[PDB]
C-alpha cells in the first residue's frame, strides 16, 4: 500500500514547496522531502523535550496523534526500500554529521545514527575553519564520486555542528522506445526570456490527462529505481492556481490511473540541481531551537553546549490509433514530483522556471 509516514512526508513536501515558491516566484525549485525529512528526523534523536518536539512537528508530524516509535519505524523501512540494489544503481543518499573532536559524545546517538539511518558522523577540528570546510566537501565528493562539489561555501567561525544532507539521482526511463535525437528547441521561461533546451519528441500511448481541477495537463513516466515521476503542465496563466489546487489526495488519483492515450509529446531532457541552507528555511517552518545557544543536543553531548551551527541540503538529478492524439510540448515552467512506487514516498518536488539557471 503505503508507508505509515508517506502522508506526512507529503505534507512536509508541500509545506516546504510552497514556502520556497511564496518567497520567489521567478525561481527554479528542486529539494527532496524524503532526505530532508530523514536527516532532521534521525537529528532529533540526539534532542529532547521543545528542541526534539519543533523539529518533528516541522516535518508535519502531529506527536499528539503518531507515537514516535512509527516515525522511526517509518523512515527505517523507507531507508530499508532506497537501499536495495535496484534503487542503489539510480539513488545516491547520504548524511554527515561533523562534530567539533574537543566533545564527549553520547555513544547511543553514534549507535542510533549508524544503525537505524545508515548515516555517517565524523569529529573535525572546526578550530581551521577552511580545512573543516575541505573534509565536509571532501566527504560529500567521494559519497556521490565528483558530481557534488564545493557544497559548503562558509562556515561561522564558532561552528562546533555541520550536517549534510545530499541526494544524487540517475534518470533513465524504465521502458524502451524509438530513441531518436533530441533537437534544440525554444523553452518560453516568460514572455521575454525564451531559452534553447534539447527536446526528445515521442509519438505513444502515455498516462497523461488534462485536469480541469488544476488547470494544467498531467504527465505520468516511470524510470529506473522504481520511480514515477508526475510532469504538471499549467495552461497559459495557471501555474499559481496549479500549486494552490495540488493536495496528497489528488496526487493519489493520479498515481492509481494506469489508463493511457495517444499523445505527441515534447520532452525537454534536463538535469536540475538545488542547493538549499537548511536554517533558513526549516527555521521558516518553525525548526529553530536545535540551530539556537537554547539547543537541548543532551542525546549528543551530555557535558558541554551544542547547536546546530550548519545545516545544508543539495539535490541533484541527471538524465542519462490513425487519428490526429493531443500534442503537449513542456516548452514552459512545469511543477513535478518525483515518488518511490513501493513507499509512494515524494523523492522529489519542485518547478522548472529557467533550465539554464
Ligand atoms: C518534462 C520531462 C522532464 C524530464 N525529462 C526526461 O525524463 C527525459 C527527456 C528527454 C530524454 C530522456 C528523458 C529521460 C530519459 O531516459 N531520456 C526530466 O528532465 C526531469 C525534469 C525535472 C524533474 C524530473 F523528475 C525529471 C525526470
Amino acid at each position: 500500500t503505503f508507508n505509515k509516514i508517506t502522508p506526512n512526508l507529503a505534507e512536509f513536501a508541500f509545506s516546504l514547496y510552497r514556502q520556497l515558491a511564496h518567497q520567489s516566484n521567478s525561481t527554479n525549485i528542486f529539494f527532496s522531502p524524503v532526505s530532508i525529512a530523514t536527516a532532521f528526523a534521525m537529528l532529533s534523536l540526539g534532542t529532547k523535550a521543545d528542541t526534539h518536539d519543533e523539529i518533528l512537528e516541522g516535518l508535519n508530524f502531529n506527536l499528539t496523534e503518531i507515537p514516535e516509535a512509527q516515525i522511526h519505524e517509518g523512515f527505517q523501512e523507507l531507508l530499508r526500500t532506497l537501499n536495495q540494489p535496484d534503487s542503489q544503481l539510480q539513488l545516491t543518499t547520504g548524511n554527515g554529521l561533523f562534530l567539533s573532536e574537543g566533545l564527549k559524545l553520547v555513544d547511543k546517538f553514534l549507535e542510533d545514527v549508524k544503525k537505524l539511518y545508515h548515516s555517517e558522523a565524523f569529529t573535525v577540528n572546526f578550530g581551521d575553519t577552511e580545512e573543516a570546510k575541505k573534509q565536509i566537501n571532501d566527504y560529500v565528493e567521494k559519497g556521490t564520486q565528483g558530481k557534488i562539489v564545493d557544497l559548503v561555501k562558509e562556515l561561522d567561525r564558532d561552528t562546533v555542528f555541520a550536517l549534510v544532507n545530499y541526494i544524487f539521482f540517475k534518470g533513465k526511463w524504465e521502458r524502451p522506445f524509438e530513441v531518436k535525437d533530441t533537437e534544440e528547441e525554444d523553452f518560453h521561461v516568460d514572455q521575454v526570456t525564451t531559452v534553447k533546451v534539447p527536446m526528445m519528441k515521442r509519438l505513444g500511448m502515455f498516462n497523461i490527462q488534462h485536469s480541469k481541477k488544476l488547470s494544467s495537463w498531467v504527465l505520468l513516466m516511470k524510470y529506473l529505481g522504481n520511480a514515477t515521476a508526475i510532469f504538471f503542465l499549467p495552461d497559459e496563466g495557471k501555474l499559481q492556481h496549479l500549486e494552490n489546487e495540488l493536495t496528497h489526495d489528488i496526487i493519489t488519483k493520479f498515481l492509481e490511473n494506469e489508463d493511457r492515450r495517444s499523445a505527441s509529446l515534447h520532452l525537454p531532457k534536463l538535469s536540475i540541481t538545488g542547493t538549499y541552507d537548511l536554517k533558513s528555511v526549516l527555521g521558516q517552518l518553525g525548526i529553530t531551537k536545535v540551530f539556537s545557544n537554547g539547543a537541548d543536543l543532551s542525546g549528543v553531548t551530555e557535558e558541554a553546549p551544542l547547536k546546530l551551527s550548519k545545516a545544508v541540503h543539495k539535490a541533484v538529478l541527471t538524465i542519462d490509433p490513425m487519428s490526429i492524439p493531443p500534442e503537449v510540448k513542456f516548452n514552459k515552467p512545469f511543477v513535478f514530483l518525483m515518488i518511490e512506487q513501493n513507499t509512494k514516498s515524494p523523492l522529489f518536488m519542485g518547478k522548472v522556471v529557467n533550465p539554464t539557471q
